[PDB]
C-alpha cells in the first residue's frame, strides 16, 4: 500500500543525522538512535499493515512488585497508537495490578511455576496473535517514546556498560566448554538479555536456540558466566540482527549518569 | 543457518564509517558507500542462502554496441563469487557478443521488439529463477566491486547530478495532471531509472505500477518530464526503499569528475 502524501524535513545526503555515532551496522542493520527516524513516516508505514506488537515481561516471585510501574510507563510510552498485547508471565495472578489500557491493547496473565527462553518458545498463541515479539525485564520503567522504528526482524540491544569497549573486554562466555563460547577475537557488540525481539518466527527461533544450548551446557555441568545473556550474545554473532538499538533503549541512570550522546533516556532501571 | 566463525575489524559504536555523509535514510534504510559494509560478513549471509540474482539489461538498435563491455565488466565486477542469470532484451539476437562467463552465470537472450517497465512485468520466469532483479542501463561499464551489500526487498539510487540539492530543485515531474506529479514540498531523493531493483516480487510490483501509471498518462496524452524515471521517483517516495545505493554505484566521470566523497566509481557512463 502507498504512503500518502506527507511533508517533512528533506533529508540531506552531505549533511548527516548524526557524526558522533555509529548508526549503521557493517552488515548494513540501522543502529538505531535518537535524530535517525523520522517517526511520522515509520508510523505511517506501520500502521498501513496494522501491526500488532507482543511485549513479553517476566513478574514471577517479588518481581511482581515492579509489573505495575512498568506497565503504566508502558502505556504512555510503549507503541502508543498502535496495537500492543501485553504478555504477562506470573506465579502470581491474583499480584498483577488493575492497569488501565488505551485502546487497542490488551493484556494476557500466563501462569507459570534461565528458563524465560523456553517459555517464550507459547509457539502457536504468538503466531496467531502478533505480528512482532519484544522481551524485556520487568524492573524497568519507560521513560520517552519506544515505537515501532525498533521493529524488524531480529534485533538486539547494545549493553550499557560496553559500548565503548574492545571485544576482548566484554563479558562474553570465554570457556570453550560452554555452547555460549565465544573467543577473544569475535564479537561485534555486547547486546542485553533485557531487550530483545523480533518477528514471531525470528524470536521462537532465537528462544529456541537458546534454550537448546542451555540444555546441553547443563547435561555437561556447565552454566554460562551471565546466563540466558550469554547464550543471547552467541546466536546474536551468529544470526546478525537487522536492526541493533543504541543504549537509549536500555540504561540506568543511577549508575550511569546521563551522558550528551543519549539525547534520550527511553527505558530504564528503576531507583 | 549460522555464520561461521569469522575475524574483522570490531564495529565501534562511538566511532562512525563515515561522517561526511549521511548513511541511513529517515526510514531506517541502509545508504550504500564505500567504509559502510563488511563485504565478507555480507557475502557468507547471502552464499548461506544460495542467492540467485538477474540482471536486465535493454540493448535495442544502435544500443546493442554496448553489450561488450558492459558484459565483460560486469564478469569482473557484478556478483562475483555469487549465482548470476543475465537477461538481454534485444532486437538483435545476432549482435550479442559472445563473452566468456564465469561459473555459476549464465546469459539468456529475450528478443523483443517507456515500455522497459512492461516488458520487466516474463513474471514467471523471474520468480522461478532468481531471487533478486536489478535492473540497469546498458551504456554502462563497471568499474569496481557491485556485490551483495546492493541487495535488499527494493532499493534505487540517488541521482549524480542532484545528491546535494534542495528538492525544489529536483527534476520530477511538476504538472498535477501526470500520474507521476510530485509537488514542491515533497520528496525524500532523486533516484536515476538506469539502477533499480529489489526482490522479484518487488520488482514486479514496482514495474507493474509504474507501467499502469504510464499507460493512465498516455490516455491522457501527457508523457512525464522524465519519462519512467519520473514515475519510478513517485513510487520510490509512496513506497520507500529498503536500501538506497549512493551516487558510487552510478556515475559519470567526464561530466561530473571524481569527488573526494566518492571513494570508488562502481558503475559509470561510457565515454
Ligand atoms: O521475574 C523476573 C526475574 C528476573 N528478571 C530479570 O532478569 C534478571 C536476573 O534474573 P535472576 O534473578 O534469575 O538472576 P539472579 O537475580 O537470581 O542472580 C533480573 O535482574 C531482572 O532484570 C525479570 O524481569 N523478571
Ligand atoms: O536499448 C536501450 C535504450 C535506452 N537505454 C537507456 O535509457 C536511456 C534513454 O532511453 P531512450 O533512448 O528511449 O530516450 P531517448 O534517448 O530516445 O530520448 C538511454 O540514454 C540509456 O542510458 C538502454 O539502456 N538501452
Ligand atoms: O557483563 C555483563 C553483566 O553486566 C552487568 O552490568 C549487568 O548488570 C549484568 O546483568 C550483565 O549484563
Ligand atoms: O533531471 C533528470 C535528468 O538528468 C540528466 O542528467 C540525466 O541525463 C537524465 O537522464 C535525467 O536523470
Amino acid at each position: 500500500v502507498s504512503l500518502p502524501r506527507m511533508v517533512y524535513p528533506q533529508p540531506k545526503v552531505l549533511t548527516p543525522c548524526r557524526k558522533d555515532v555509529l548508526v549503521v551496522t557493517p552488515w548494513l542493520a540501522p543502529i538505531v538512535w535518537e535524530g535517525t527516524f523520522n517517526i511520522d513516516i515509520l508510523n505511517e508505514q506501520f500502521r498501513l499493515q496494522n501491526t500488532t506488537i507482543g511485549l513479553t515481561v517476566f513478574a514471577i516471585k517479588k518481581y511482581v512488585a515492579f509489573l505495575k510501574l512498568f506497565l503504566e510507563t508502558a502505556e504512555k510510552h510503549f507503541m502508543v497508537g498502535h496495537r500492543v498485547h501485553y504478555y504477562v508471565f506470573t506465579d502470581q495472578p491474583a499480584a498483577v495490578p488493575r492497569v488501565t489500557l488505551g485502546t487497542g491493547r490488551q493484556l494476557s496473565v500466563l501462569e507459570v511455576r534461565m528458563r524465560r527462553m523456553e517459555m517464550i518458545s507459547c509457539e502457536r498463541r504468538f503466531l496467531s496473535e502478533v505480528d512482532y515479539l519484544v522481551c524485556v525485564d520487568v524492573d524497568m520503567e519507560f521513560r520517552d517514546h519506544v515505537g515501532v522504528e525498533i521493529l524488524t526482524p531480529l534485533f538486539g540491544t547494545l549493553h550499557p556498560g560496553f559500548y565503548g569497549s574492545s571485544r576482548e573486554a566484554f563479558t562474553y562466555e570465554r570457556r570453550p566448554q560452554s555452547q555460549a563460547y565465544i573467543p577473544k577475537d569475535e564479537g561485534d557488540f555486547y547486546y542485553l538479555g533485557g531487550f530483545f525481539g523480533g518477528s514471531v518466527q525470528e524470536v521462537q527461533r532465537l528462544t529456541r536456540a537458546c534454550h537448546q544450548a542451555m540444555m546441553v551446557d547443563q547435561a555437561n555441568g556447565i552454566e554460562a558466566v551471565w546466563h540466558d545473556e550469554s547464550h543471547l550474545n552467541k546466536y546474536l554473532l551468529r544470526h546478525k540482527p537487522t536492526k541493533v538499538l543504541s543504549p537509549e533503549y536500555l540504561w540506568d541512570q543511577q549508575l550511569l549518569g546521563w551522558p550528551a550522546v543519549l539525547r534520550k533516556l527511553r527505558f530504564t532501571a528503576v531507583p
